[PDB]
């Protein structure tokens, strides 16, 4: 058996096998925007993405990755609440059944169609494996979906997703440029939280975006026309592989903006 989101290995299990899901930093939690305080001393975001290398795109089994060349520092995250670059591994999302669910993060209690993570690693570290070890070795770049408009920059991930329908298949995904998934402000939000899936590390600053994207009701569908199963196996859909939000702790919500 495996950890998952099924009603049997879903996510009131994985205590079992990865104690820290009931630690003290642990990732989604609710964004209570009357208690975020404005820090006035966060800096804007750098988003530097022109030269991002895409490569790959890999069905894992708990969602697709669009994987990047991180072998040098050709898409960094920098600014905002980070010391140093954090550099640019993959991006992957999170969605639900119903447009009424599939965010990780809530505001207000409110829940999104989906949500993207655009994951970094601090350089200083070296590696992924390394930096996952560390308070501050990753910064995770979330960005909420709502369904209305379509994104035109999301088409061509839609479109490979028919070429990666089940676990363990992957297809060349050269040239994507992430640049077009993200929203017209970089307002945010900002907390210390964890990895949303074991090994639930407490590795993460968490930097969400206060301005949904816009994605079509046929974008979010073909997310969930994938499969969780591999070929062959008994299809079971990829949908609804979103944490519920955790507890805040001893943590406080910081807002870049008034
Ligand atoms: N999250 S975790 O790592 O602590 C973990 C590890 C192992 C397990 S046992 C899971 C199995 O009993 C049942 Se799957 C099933 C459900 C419906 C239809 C067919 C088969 C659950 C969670
Ligand atoms: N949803 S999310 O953005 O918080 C997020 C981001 C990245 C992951 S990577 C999970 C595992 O494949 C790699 Se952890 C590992 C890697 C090397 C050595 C030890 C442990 C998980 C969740
Ligand atoms: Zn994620």
């Amino acid at each position: 058996h495996h950890w998952g989101y099924g009603k049997h290995n879903g996510p009131e299990h994985w205590h079992k096998d990865f104690p820290i899901a009931k630690g003290e930093r642990q990732s989604p939690v609710d964004i209570d925007t009357h208690t975020a305080k404005y820090d006035p001393s966060l800096k804007p975001l750098s988003v530097s993405y022109d030269q991002a290398t895409s490569l790959r795109i890999l069905n894992n089994g708990h969602a697709f990755n669009v994987e990047f060349d991180d072998s040098q520092d050709k898409a960094v995250l920098k600014g905002g609440p980070l010391d140093g670059t954090y550099r640019l591994i993959q991006f992957h999302f999170h969605w639900g059944s119903l447009d009424g669910q599939g965010s990780e993060h809530t505001v207000d209690k409110k829940k999104y169609a989906a949500e993207l993570h655009l994951v970094h690693w601090n350089t200083k570290y070296g590696d992924f494996g390394k930096a996952v070890q560390q308070p501050d070795g990753l910064a995770v770049l979330g960005i909420f979906l709502k369904v209305g408009s379509a994104k035109p920059g999301l088409q061509k991930v839609v479109d490979v997703l028919d070429s990666i329908k089940t676990k363990g298949k992957s297809a060349d995904f050269t040239n994507f440029d992430p640049r077009g998934l993200l929203p017209e402000s970089l307002d945010y939000w900002t907390y210390p939280g964890s990895l949303t899936t074991p090994p639930l590390l407490e590795c993460v600053t968490w930097i969400v975006l206060k301005e949904p994207i816009s994605v079509s009701s046929e974008q979010v569908l073909k997310f969930r026309k994938l499969n969780f199963n591999g070929e062959g196996e008994p299809e079971e859909l990829m949908v609804d592989n979103w944490r519920p939000a955790q507890p805040l702790k001893n943590r406080q919500i910081k807002a870049s903006f008034k």
